[PDB]
């Protein structure tokens, strides 16, 4: 974990974000149970009957939050890991990881909590900024070593 | 690959799971062809006409299995890789990877095979357990190096 | 970045592909705005009224392209990284990464541009070939170190 000074901070933030995705998965399951809205007939038949194989807006919302996480957090897992080894300024790297962590936690709160627009959109944008920054830095480092 | 004693086992299990996801992708395509259920008008027009741009429950099921894989296997690729470098007991690490591999293969069989509830849900839970375990271990290691 | 001769090429191609996924995300948002097709009532109410919380075929197409990217590019991020450290022939490794990069960029163009079948399907197949190749190579290396 001490292979680079920024690595511990990266691993802390990334792992917290993975756990945060698992929290969304757990919430999704609980909403399915509460609202009796199952994706599969085999699930529905165990939990009240075939009529409960149905869509639900809250389930769909949970799935959107989880999908958006997959569209954003998974790239961060890659970019942040590589970036940790490019010798960035420790504080600067910290700030990249923290902005992503805070932005993404806020995104899930804004999504699942149905907060007014443009709160969710702003949190998404905030979090994407350090990702764009790391991506460009990796490009320069990779290109110059070709 | 010998950068850590647990790494070969991790790389074997992870790569098998990636191949298992590709198998789901291949099955999905075959179901689309068999059931004539295409997502795109350009596909449908090559394969019988515009009426074949349509949803199908078996195609949707394949997509759910693939999506669930993305929600679970992708985090494992990250967590398991990092965990391999934290000096875990070789046998203990093996067990983490094997439980995930077996649980996830069983999950796909239970999903695509339409096995009775709660078989699929149990396989998902089984496989998530070693992921939660690795995530916590990474948190402790990262935090203590800050 | 010089931990292995193939690594710079891998990091260049992978990071470009992550940026290419972000481009799809940006396009998706712009299509939502242009076509007034929002996934969430809170978005719709800021942008003209509740009737604009609705699906749209172009938005759905963008989401399919992005999802297909998640089904294919994310595995490449893992496989290509590991493969970079297995001492492959530099030119051979380059070719694996370039075929994936070109195939995937072409895939997005074919998907979003609604090009005739089987153009998109062929680009997908082309790009999967080096992934299958790397996966098998990782399997052999991992297995022989057990
Ligand atoms: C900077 C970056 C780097 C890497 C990847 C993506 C991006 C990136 C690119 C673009 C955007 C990006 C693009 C449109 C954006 C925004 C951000 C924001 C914050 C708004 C809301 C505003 C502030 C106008 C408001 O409502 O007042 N719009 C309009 C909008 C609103 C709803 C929907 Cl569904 C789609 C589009 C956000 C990003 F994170
Ligand atoms: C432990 C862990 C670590 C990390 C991430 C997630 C989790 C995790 C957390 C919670 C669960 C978790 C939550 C509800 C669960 C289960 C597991 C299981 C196995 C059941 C079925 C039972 C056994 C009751 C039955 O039917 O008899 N329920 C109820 C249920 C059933 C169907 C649907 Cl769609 C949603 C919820 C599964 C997990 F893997
Ligand atoms: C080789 C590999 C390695 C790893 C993972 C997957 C794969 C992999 C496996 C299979 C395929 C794979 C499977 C069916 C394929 C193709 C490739 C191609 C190119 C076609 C179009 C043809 C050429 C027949 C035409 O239309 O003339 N079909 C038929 C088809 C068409 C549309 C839909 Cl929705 C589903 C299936 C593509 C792959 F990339
Ligand atoms: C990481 C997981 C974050 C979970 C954030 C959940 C925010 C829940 O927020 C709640 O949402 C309800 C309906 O959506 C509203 O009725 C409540 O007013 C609101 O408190
Ligand atoms: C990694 C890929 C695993 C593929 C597992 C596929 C299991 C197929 O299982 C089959 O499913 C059919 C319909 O779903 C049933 O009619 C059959 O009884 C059953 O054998
Ligand atoms: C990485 C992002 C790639 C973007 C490729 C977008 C290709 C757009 O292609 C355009 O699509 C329109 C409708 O789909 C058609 O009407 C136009 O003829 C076509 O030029
Ligand atoms: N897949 C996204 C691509 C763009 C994006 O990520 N937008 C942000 C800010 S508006 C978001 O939170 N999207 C909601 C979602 O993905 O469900 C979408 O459909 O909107
Ligand atoms: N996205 C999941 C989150 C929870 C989850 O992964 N549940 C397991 C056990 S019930 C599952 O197999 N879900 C089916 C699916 O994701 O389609 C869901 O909608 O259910
Ligand atoms: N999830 C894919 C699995 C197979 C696949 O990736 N097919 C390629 C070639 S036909 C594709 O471009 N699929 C379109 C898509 O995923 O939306 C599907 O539903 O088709
Ligand atoms: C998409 C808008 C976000 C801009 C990200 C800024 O990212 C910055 O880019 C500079 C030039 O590449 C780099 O020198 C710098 O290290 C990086 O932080
Ligand atoms: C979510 C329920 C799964 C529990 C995972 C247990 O995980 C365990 O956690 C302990 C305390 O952090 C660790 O000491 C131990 O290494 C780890 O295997
Ligand atoms: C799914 C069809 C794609 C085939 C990928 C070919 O992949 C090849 O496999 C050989 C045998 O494992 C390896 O010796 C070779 O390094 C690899 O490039």
């Amino acid at each position: 974990v001490m292979s680079s000074p920024a690595l511990p901070a990266f691993l802390l933030c990334s792992t917290l974000l993975v756990i945060k995705m698992y929290v969304v998965a757990i919430i999704t399951g609980q909403v399915r149970l509460r609202k009796k809205a199952f994706a599969n007939p085999e699930d529905a038949l165990r939990h009240g009957g075939p009529q409960y194989c149905r869509s639900d807006p809250d389930v769909e919302r949970c799935l959107r939050a989880h999908r958006n996480d997959m569209e954003t957090i998974y790239p961060f897992l890659f970019l942040g890991f590589v970036y940790s080894f490019l010798g960035p300024n420790p504080f600067v790297a910290w700030m990249h990881f923290l902005v992503f962590l805070v932005g993404r936690v806020a995104h899930t709160v804004a999504y699942l909590g149905k907060l007014r627009a443009p709160i969710r959109s702003v949190t998404y944008t905030l979090a994407q900024l350090p990702c764009a920054s790391m991506a460009l830095q990796i490009l320069w480092e990779a290109a110059r070593h070709l």
